[PDB]
RNA sequence: GCUCGCGAUGCUGAGGGCUCUG
RNA sequence: CAGAGCCCCCAGCAUCGCGAGC
């Protein structure tokens, strides 16, 4: 694992290994997928300190009419969204570890920090996994295999390069968002305007300097950035390291303990082949602790029964109170106050929101389009 | 090298249908 | 109620050509 196409030749075989134990061996219909994600950790360098703590599939995102104004329903279920997610529901379980006892302290991933609240003890890395490439940046000039012939990209200094983009809704492409200016507003996507949707090589750009805990983890832990993104296929490098990172290094300000991360990026030995089939309309889901996969459909970001996931946000906002209950008010990272309402929790989260906006200027700075948020409406919801 | 326009050939989440299945 | 196979269809990108601008 001190070799990096090792480690991204690990990282595959074990998020697919673990896809399979859930699944049936692979046989389960659920284990029906077009594109899968997961997260690795290792704890130093023996590949068997290497352990799965999310898996996921899908390809695809809410439909408008869905949207619940009560957190209940999943956005975006792009595997690699959705393995972020599950990951939170980690953080959360060994933030609690820690905090029920001494003896537990040894277990858990977080330590104390020095500066407040909670850090990663040391040598505690996270590497995320797609079967292909990240829809927008990375993948839209070249969406095929690479080939040896002419790998490189011929026109790097155009427009388009680096340009944020957004899923469509009930649209192909990923479409800049410089030609989608107009904010979004909740009548608006219910009468018929398309649900926009950030690209997934936006998005984990984005949490390359904003860390991928979130804004409301950052108000207990320190931010945690991806140390190696692995594609399982259609891996071109110029093309994802600009997409990742590289765009952006024009980002400036960012508000201590943030950065601009560079992670390993790395495809594998043996590509993953296409998938046959039609792309299946679920996603499904599983964190580490979890006794089995979770399967939603993607279309109205719920079960099969109407039931709420485990990665909604008002199931996150549900843990983010639990811990907060356990943790005092001197081991806050900020103790600034806000009322239990989604959206105004998030704003505690003052260095996150300023790394945010780091982010979104720097992006508009390069000449690459301004983010697009979900309408404000979305985030305006208590617990219970 | 890039931008704009015109053409051409392709690439990549929905909609309508037919056929079948549970 | 739900799924599959096959047909038809629907705002960016690639390649190449034409004209122009920087
Ligand atoms: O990428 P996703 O997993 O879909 O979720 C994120 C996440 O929202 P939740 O974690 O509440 O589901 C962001 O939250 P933080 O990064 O702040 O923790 C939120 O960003 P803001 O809170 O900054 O608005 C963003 O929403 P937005 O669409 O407003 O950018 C939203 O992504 P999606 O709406 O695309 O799901
Ligand atoms: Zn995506």
């Amino acid at each position: 694992l001190h070799l990096p196409q090792v480690l991204a030749d690990a990282v595959s075989r074990l998020v697919l290994g673990k896809f399979g134990d859930l699944t049936d061996n692979f046989s389960s219909p659920h284990a029906r997928r077009k594109v899968l994600a997961g997260v690795v950790m290792t704890t130093g360098t023996d590949v068997k300190d290497a352990k799965v703590i999310s898996v996921s599939t899908g390809t695809k995102c809410i439909n408008g009419e869905y949207m619940s104004d009560r957190g209940l329903a999943l956005n975006d279920c792009h595997a690699e969204i959705i393995s972020r997610r599950s990951l939170l529901r980690f953080l959360y379980t060994q933030l609690e570890l820690y905090l029920n006892n001494k003896d537990d302290q040894k277990r858990s991933i977080f330590q104390k920090s020095e500066r407040g609240g909670f850090r990663l003890k040391e040598n505690v890395q996270f590497h995320l996994y797609i079967s292909t490439s990240p829809c927008g940046d990375a993948r839209i000039f070249s969406p095929h295999e690479p080939i040896l012939e002419e790998p490189a990209d011929r026109h790097p200094n155009r427009k388009a390069r680096g340009q944020l983009r957004t899923k469509i809704e009930s649209g192909y492409g990923t479409i800049p968002v410089r030609s989608n200016a107009s904010i979004q507003t909740w009548d608006g996507v219910l009468q018929g305007e398309r649900l926009l949707t950030m690209s997934c090589s936006d998005k984990i750009a984005r949490w390359n300097v904003v860390g991928i805990q979130g804004s409301l983890l950052s108000i207990f832990v320190e931010p945690i950035y991806f140390s190696s993104i692995i594609l399982g296929s259609l891996y071109h490098g110029d093309h994802l390291s600009r997409a990742m990172y590289q765009r952006i290094s024009n980002i400036e300000d960012l508000p201590p303990l943030y950065t601009l991360n560079k992670p390993l990026l790395s495809g594998i030995s043996n590509a993953e082949a296409r998938q046959p089939g039609k792309a299946p309309n679920f996603s499904v889901n599983w964190t580490v602790g979890d006794s089995a996969i979770e399967v939603i459909n993607a279309t109205t970001g719920k079960d099969e029964l109407g039931r709420a996931s485990r990665l909604c946000k008002h199931a996150l906002y549900c843990r983010w109170m639990r811990v907060h209950g356990k943790v005092p008010s001197h081991l806050l990272r900020s103790k600034i106050t806000k009322p239990n309402v989604y959206h105004e929790s998030k704003l505690a989260a003052k260095e996150y929101q300023a790394a945010k906006a780091r982010l979104f200027t720097a992006f508009i700075k390069a000449g690459l389009g301004a983010w697009v948020e979900k309408p404000t409406e979305q985030d305006q919801f208590s617990l219970t």
